[PDB]
Formats: structure tokens, C-alpha cells, sequence
């Protein structure tokens, strides 16, 4: 059961949960309502189990891609922003939180992976994926490593799979065709094949993860990483002189990172729907509230127009938007959960040699996405 006269907010560990707590304490001062911010693990999996029963947090933060499945499960209170509120945010960020004609969450910020590089180790970063092997060989002679990024989560490898023609679900009227999967087409095979080639030649490791890759770049042992704006705060701390820049091309085609819209939904079983609406519209989506959060750990290109005009000055945010333009907004449909689960098995297996690239993502299309779609939609 959720307590009336209180807000509990859930956001991911990698985001600025402490800045958001400052917006919490400001809210507390004005209204008397205590705001408790939490960053539990496997947040996106924990919210559905907990909220369906009883009852979870009042407000949930995640990128938009998971919110269709949440609305479809009945978990999100349909929001009620008026026209004046809407026009303070960029039209395409509203689109990412629209589902069956209705808005279901407030959009916060636009997240896109970029190439992050060490200027001292690598003044002039490589423009292409094809240049990386040779660079790694040149850096292995001096004890260091060319590129180290998270290979456990498909969000990070996707830019390379999509680069040459791969895609999740086709767009369409539309409308996304869940029968038309672009995950065993030639562009994906080519992107994943290239990735597994880097791993066969000892240029990357299969079992590199978010922690390991961050530690590596931040302690000056890698020339390059691939991360989002949330990670800039800790590179700042490490003192590594770094730059954020366009993702490398593959066969001359831009890397196409899936673009996420950090979003806030109101739990459907919360008795504090108004307090939540007040919190999000009047405290968070202000220059001042988005400042507090952005200063803990940056959001990227925020959805609020007035504050974005101050942030577009940052070269590192111009690079984030450069990369987002080259990419595609993520679908928000419910079958994204299924899609993500399956793709994560395929890539891990392909990357570890358990299967070949052609086997891994032939199984994916032919059975795993549909099997997982059916498993998610059946109860377990
Ligand atoms: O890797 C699958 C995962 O990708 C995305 O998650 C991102 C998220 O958008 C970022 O904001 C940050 O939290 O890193 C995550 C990668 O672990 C999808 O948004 C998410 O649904 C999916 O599980």
C-alpha cells in the first residue's frame, strides 16, 4: 500500500538521484510533503511486479521504451498536461511518450550514446570502426587498450548493429510492424560480425560490462569508451582530459544509436496523483529543478525548451544531439521488453563463441523474440 501525503520516486542508479532529492527537499519546503528518492536495482523489472500487486513508488523514471508495456499492464495513471505546459517541451519528446493517442508520462531528457575519448592518449580519435583494430595494436605496445565499452547490455552494441541496415521493428504506416523484424537482415549480421571479429582478435573482451569499462576509461587505461551523458560526471572527477564526439562509422554509414527519452510516469495506484503532477510540472520541469539534477549527473539534451537553450552551448551536448539525429527514437511499444531480452541473449552468445553470428540472430528472429513476446504476455 502506498502512503497518501508522500512521494516515493524511483530512478536508475546511473542517473542523478541526489540532485532529484534536492528538488525533493525544495518541494518539501514549499508544500510539506516528504519526497523519498530511491534507486533500486533491476528497476524496470521490479516496477511491474511490485506495482501490479501493492504498490511500488508514486513516480517512476525510465527511458520511454518501457512505458507502453506499463500502460498496457494498467500501471500508469494517464497524465493531464494542458497545451500551455506541452509547448514548454519539444514536440518530438511528447511523441516518444504517446501511446494509442494518449500521453502516459512526462518527458525529461534526450539520451544518446556518444564516443568519449582520452585526448592525452588519443588526440585525434578514429572516425571509423574499421580504424580501431590498428589503433589497439598501437596502444597495446604502450600498455593500454583502444576501446572498452559495455558488451552485456544491447543498448551499447546496437549503434553498430543498426549502422548498416539493422533495425528492431519496421516503421511502417505507422505504427510499428511487430511481424517485420530487422534483426537477421544483412546490416545486422554485418554489424555483429564486425563486433565478434574485434573479440576474436583480442581487441575487446566478451564479458566487459558497465563497471569494468568505466573503471578502465576513468583510470586512464583506455583511449575510448561509449557511454551516455550520465557518465560525464565521473569522468570529470577522474580528471581525465576527455572529449565527446560522433560515433564511428561502419562501411561509411553512421552508427545509429537507439535514442531514449528519460521519462516520468505516475503509478496508477498512487493516491498522490496531484502531488506528483505538481512535483513534475512545477518543481522538476523548471530551469531550476533540471539544474539540480543535471549538476549531479547530466541528463543530456533536456526536454524543457528554456533550459535546453543554455545546455546546447555545451559541445558535449551538441555531440549527443549529433549522435541522436543519426539514430532513431526507440519504439515505446510493449514488445520492446521481449525484444531487449532476446537480443541480449543473442549478442552475449555470439560474443562468447557459444554460437556464430548467423546462428545467434537466426534463432532470435525465427523463435526467441516471439517466444519471449508470448512469455511476457502470458504472466511468466
Ligand atoms: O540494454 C537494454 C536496455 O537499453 C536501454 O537501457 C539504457 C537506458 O536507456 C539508459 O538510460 C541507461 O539507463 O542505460 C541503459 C542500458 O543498460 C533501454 O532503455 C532499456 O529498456 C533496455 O533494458
Amino acid at each position: 500500500k502506498i502512503e497518501e501525503g508522500k512521494l516515493v520516486i524511483w530512478i536508475n542508479g546511473d542517473k542523478g538521484y541526489n540532485g532529484l532529492a534536492e528538488v525533493g527537499k525544495k518541494f518539501e519546503k514549499d508544500t510539506g510533503i516528504k519526497v523519498t528518492v530511491e534507486h533500486p536495482d533491476k528497476l524496470e523489472e521490479k516496477f511491474p511486479q511490485v506495482a501490479a500487486t501493492g504498490d511500488g513508488p508514486d513516480i517512476i523514471f525510465w527511458a520511454h521504451d518501457r512505458f507502453g508495456g506499463y500502460a498496457q499492464s494498467g500501471l500508469l495513471a494517464e497524465i493531464t498536461p494542458d497545451k500551455a505546459f506541452q509547448d514548454k517541451l519539444y514536440p518530438f519528446t511528447w511523441d516518444a511518450v504517446r501511446y494509442n493517442g494518449k500521453l502516459i508520462a512526462y518527458p525529461i531528457a534526450v539520451e544518446a550514446l556518444s564516443l568519449i575519448y582520452n585526448k592525452d592518449l588519443l588526440p585525434n580519435p578514429p572516425k571509423t570502426w574499421e580504424e580501431i583494430p590498428a589503433l589497439d595494436k598501437e596502444l597495446k605496445a604502450k600498455g593500454k587498450s583502444a576501446l572498452m565499452f559495455n558488451l552485456q547490455e544491447p543498448y551499447f552494441t546496437w549503434p553498430l548493429i543498426a549502422a548498416d541496415g539493422g533495425y528492431a521493428f519496421k516503421y511502417e504506416n505507422g505504427k510499428y510492424d511487430i511481424k517485420d523484424v530487422g534483426v537477421d537482415n544483412a546490416g545486422a549480421k554485418a554489424g555483429l560480425t564486425f563486433l565478434v571479429d574485434l573479440i576474436k582478435n583480442k581487441h575487446m573482451n566478451a564479458d566487459t560490462d558497465y563497471s569494468i569499462a568505466e573503471a578502465a576509461f576513468n583510470k586512464g587505461e583506455t583511449a575510448m569508451t561509449i557511454n551516455g551523458p550520465w557518465a560525464w560526471s565521473n569522468i570529470d572527477t577522474s580528471k581525465v582530459n576527455y572529449g565527446v564526439t560522433v560515433l564511428p562509422t561502419f562501411k561509411g554509414q553512421p552508427s545509429k544509436p537507439f535514442v531514449g527519452v528519460l521519462s516520468a510516469g505516475i503509478n496508477a495506484a498512487s493516491p498522490n496523483k496531484e502531488l506528483a503532477k505538481e512535483f513534475l510540472e512545477n518543481y522538476l520541469l523548471t530551469d531550476e529543478g533540471l539544474e539540480a539534477v543535471n549538476k549531479d549527473k547530466p541528463l543530456g539534451a533536456v526536454a524543457l525548451k528554456s533550459y535546453e537553450e543554455e545546455l546546447a552551448k555545451d559541445p558535449r551536448i551538441a555531440a549527443t544531439m549529433e549522435n541522436a539525429q543519426k539514430g532513431e527514437i526507440m519504439p515505446n511499444i510493449p514488445q520492446m521488453s521481449a525484444f531487449w531480452y532476446a537480443v541480449r541473449t543473442a549478442v552475449i552468445n555470439a560474443a562468447s563463441g557459444r554460437q556464430t553470428v548467423d546462428e545467434a540472430l537466426k534463432d532470435l528472429k525465427e523463435k526467441r523474440i516471439t517466444n519471449t513476446e508470448a512469455a511476457i504476455a502470458t504472466g511468466k
